[PDB]
């Protein structure tokens, strides 16, 4: 079963690091601004095509490539950046202007720097009818769950 999932978020929230942890089982402390990557993985039988997008902000205009043919979305913000959490709301609105959406507050490992509480992202997700979780691209355990969830959620809907 072929399925296309688009990862969206503000820049530097860890979109690429999430996708790379999930697919290659590695985390890099480096940084490379994404133009567009695609990561293919077989999740057990679904052929998952992850479209890892360029970071976006409150003014950006999302192209058709992000809306058409998309079976599901992973919307990522960073728990250490409220600005990124504010942008993910805009990005959602632009999106609705129905698919499974999993909302991910990433970089939960960086606890001392947290700005956005779990209960806060959970409520936002609830307001959309989306599933919510937190993660760290540094933990394979935490990262797998995001992507197995969005697939289970597509098989659901
Ligand atoms: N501690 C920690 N660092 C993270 C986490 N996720 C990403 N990072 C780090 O944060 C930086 C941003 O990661 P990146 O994956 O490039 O984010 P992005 O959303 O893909 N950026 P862009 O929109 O520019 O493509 C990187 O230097 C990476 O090492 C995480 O969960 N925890
Ligand atoms: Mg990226």
């Amino acid at each position: 079963r072929y399925r296309k999932v688009v990862i969206l978020g503000y820049r530097c929230v860890g979109k690429t690091s999430l996708a790379h942890q999930f697919v290659e089982g590695e985390f890099s402390e480096g940084y490379d601004p994404t133009v567009e990557n695609t990561y293919s993985k077989i999740v057990t039988e679904f052929h998952l095509h992850l479209v890892d997008t360029a970071g976006q902000d409150e003014y950006s205009i999302l192209p058709y490539s992000f809306i058409i043919g998309v079976h599901g979305y992973v919307l990522v913000y960073s728990v250490t950046s409220l600005h990124s959490f504010q942008v993910i709301e805009s990005l959602y609105q632009k999106l609705h202007e129905r698919v499974p959406v999993v909302l991910v507050g990433n970089k939960a490992d960086l606890s001392p720097e947290r700005e956005v509480q779990a209960v806060e992202g959970k409520k936002l997700a609830e307001s959309w009818g989306a599933t919510f979780m937190e993660s760290s691209a540094r933990e394979n355990q935490l990262t797998q769950g995001i992507f197995t969830k969005v697939i289970q959620e597509i098989a659901r809907v």
